[PDB]
């Protein structure tokens, strides 16, 4: 089997992506968060805290006929831009795109956060890490790639992010017709959770490529590109009155700048981010300082290449008994 289906940006900044999932029957279609960063599928639903729902969809399991709720389960998940959320568990009928799973473990969120009642756009998350990360407690869940993966044409997801444009997930096929040139494979440590390499190096614009390893997580559900401070600054040195501020949170420049792209390697391979896919606008409305997308991962602990660096790509996420990641250009 395979399925495909079309992601959408939320904003006009591709602060995130949502694209519809069916759960239950009958259907109740709900945008989700493709986050290959987190094992949880999770959505707002009809036992969410009234004052914690502001415009979301809602998942209503009481209205499907195949919902089953999970005897004892809980989950509750905390991300380390600070939000959670956290609730019971069902499972259901889940279909991404024509690819539909049975007894997919659906949580359903009691409390979230304000970072997602604030998000009207985005109805739940949709993990696509491995499900070592998953929260249920006292049975941990699966995933819907690793309850899927047996049943594809080949056990693989690929990711196809739009700049300021839809794009697609497809699972269980390779679209030769999506990218451009070949796709570079590269390892992947699972020891973490995380879709986790290695970069072969990075460069700036026009500028020479430096060669040195920059481990870090494919992440689809995070926005920015965090790599270590010695690369940002090499970075934003390059963009004329460019500076970190404490207050802001990050680096900022003027929003009059053209800005440089960033190229990261894979393999001998080479992504180039155009310069405008690190441009995420003024810093509130109306000022003439805009916020980089190009930002420290010092105090995370570790890089993550986020949908900034993604989009640039044909991402393969190749779930085959040794896991692997390919990267085209597009
Ligand atoms: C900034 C978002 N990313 C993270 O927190 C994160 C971290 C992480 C750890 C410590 C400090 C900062 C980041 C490691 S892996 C990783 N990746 C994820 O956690 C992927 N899931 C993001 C879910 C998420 C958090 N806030 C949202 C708001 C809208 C849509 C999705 C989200």
């Amino acid at each position: 089997s395979t399925g495909s289906a079309t992601t959408t940006p939320i904003d006009s900044l591709d602060d995130a992506y949502i694209t519809p999932v069916q759960i239950g029957t009958p259907a109740q279609t709900l945008n989700l968060d493709f986050d290959t960063g987190s094992s949880d599928l999770w959505v707002f639903s009809s036992e969410t805290t009234a004052s914690e729902v502001d415009g979301q969809t809602i998942y209503t399991p009481s209205k499907s006929t195949t919902a089953k709720l999970l005897s004892g389960a809980t989950w509750s998940i905390s991300y380390g831009d600070g939000s959670s959320s956290s609730g019971d568990v069902y499972t259901d009928t889940v279909s991404v795109g024509g690819l539909t799973v049975t007894g997919q473990a659906v949580e359903s969120a009691k409390k979230v956060s304000s970072s997602f009642t604030e998000d009207s756009t985005i109805d739940g998350l949709l993990g696509l890490a491995f499900s070592t990360l998953n929260t249920v407690s006292p049975t941990q869940q699966k995933t819907f790639f690793d309850n899927a993966k047996a049943s594809l044409d080949s056990p693989v997801f690929t990711a196809d992010l739009g700049y300021h444009a839809p794009g697609t997930y497809n699972f269980g096929f390779i679209d030769t017709t999506a990218y451009t040139g070949s796709i570079t494979y590269t390892a992947v440590s699972t020891k973490q959770g995380f879709w986790e390499w290695t970069s072969t190096g990075y460069a700036v614009g026009s500028g020479t490529f430096k060669s040195t390893s920059i481990d870090g997580i494919a992440d689809t559900g995070t926005t920015l590109l965090y790599l270590p401070a010695t690369v940002v600054s090499a970075y934003w040195a390059q963009v004329s009155g460019a500076k970190s501020s404490s207050s802001v949170g990050g680096y900022v420049f003027p929003c009059s700048a053209t800005l440089p792209s960033f190229t990261f390697g894979v393999g001998s391979a080479r992504i180039v981010i155009p310069g405008d896919y690190i441009d995420f606008g003024p810093i509130s409305t109306g000022s003439s300082s805009c916020f980089g997308g190009i930002q420290s991962s010092a105090g995370i602990g570790i890089n993550i290449f986020g949908d900034v660096a993604l989009k640039a790509a044909f991402v393969v996420f190749n779930g085959a008994t040794t896991p692997t990641l390919g990267f085209a250009s597009k």
